[PDB]
């Protein structure tokens, strides 16, 4: 699909803070919410359409909003939650 660079991408993020969790490199507490700054950065400067940016916002925060599990595994645990709700389709297929 048209989706893969953006899926391969937050895939490759979420196992890469997971590898960094376990090597105690990351807290996972501090992902417990997400600046306006960072939806910018991981959405419309990357290609993400400024018409479509708090529909892709709000898909953000309610995931990260559900997830309630403060583990090195609530990396992944938030990239199926975005998965889930089809994030990538809101992004170019060329990144």
């Amino acid at each position: 699909e048209f989706s893969e660079d953006c899926e391969n991408i937050f895939h490759d993020n979420a196992y890469l803070l997971k590898l960094d969790c376990e090597a105690g490199r990351v807290d996972p507490v501090e992902y417990d919410d997400i600046s306006d700054e960072e939806i910018y950065e991981i959405t419309v400067d990357v290609g993400v359409s400024s018409e479509d940016q708090e529909k892709v916002a709000k898909i953000i925060r309610e995931c990260i909003a559900q997830v309630s599990t403060q583990d090195c595994t609530k990396f992944s645990e938030i990239y199926d939650c975005y998965m889930k709700k089809k994030i990538c389709n809101y992004y170019p297929e060329n990144m």
